[PDB]
RNA sequence: AAAA
């Protein structure tokens, strides 16, 4: 079992990154990765939203994640 | 192992208003009656079957315990 | 993990024979009659029989309330 | 038991005229000359494939047995 | 059974130019050099992988027999 | 019958060209392709994006 | 790249 996506995002979850999640639509959803699974990555901020994998363009992270 | 049974159970019990924005930037505001595992079907004037594959992001109106 | 309302939920629009309306993740309104549906299509029946894509569906919102 | 190659298995057996609308406000209309899983070889003054999953609904230009 | 490998390795036997058109309404045309299951590859100026999940119709710039 | 989308990336990365990654939105992410895994291309110019396969339309090199 |  290996991959760069769990990775990637366990570690914005960990050192608590400010991340920006863009949607294949053109919107910036904005927050923090509280977790995640297969399809949906729970994005917290003022309110905690689900957001599916399958609307997410690229995850921009605001500042570089050791 | 998943997020998404327990969110949406959540805000199945507790009867939490619920924002559903689709791909298309729709917005739908309803109550999640209940889901499987390709839609759910949210409450409001009519019950509606919304696709989970037209789901962007579903943002509760209140946080949930 | 073990249960489909997606056949459910078409049937009753059918067996009740209740108009829905479809909608197309383009923001397209197709109104129509259910008349069948498999695992890909469901053939909504207004002027002409037309197999609308489920993978180009964001919500289908019945026209009144339905029974079971 | 699916609806989707008997169908087209029909706008092509009776020769009919269909719509192939697609997922981005497109009109694809000719005749369906064939199709697969994935594709629908409709065949107008050109031999294209459309891809399925570009498909939004397939409306006949006239009705079919 | 399959009408769309065939297709494609046919219009690349003759080495016939093609057009891609994209979901997004984009006409990437070029010629088809290769292809898998999920990509194919299409070489004009620079070979380009273009991903099928984005691709709506593939019509031929001229009969392919 | 045989894989074309990784030995793509996997040469466009050895190679350390830069490469266009056009998006379903029409967007256009220039940059280079760090790693790929089977949903996720990690292109890098400033900060370390990581776009989803599922959002791209089309990927031209920069240079051959 | 319309926290819509």
């Amino acid at each position: 079992g290996q991959s760069l996506q769990d990775p990637f995002l366990n570690a914005l979850r960990r050192e608590r990154v400010p991340a920006s999640i863009y949607l294949v639509n053109g919107i910036k959803l904005q927050g923090q990765i509280e977790s995640f699974d297969q399809f949906v990555i729970l994005l917290k901020n003022t309110v905690s939203q689900m957001v599916y994998k399958h609307a997410i363009s690229t995850v921009v992270p605001s500042r570089p994640v050791s």
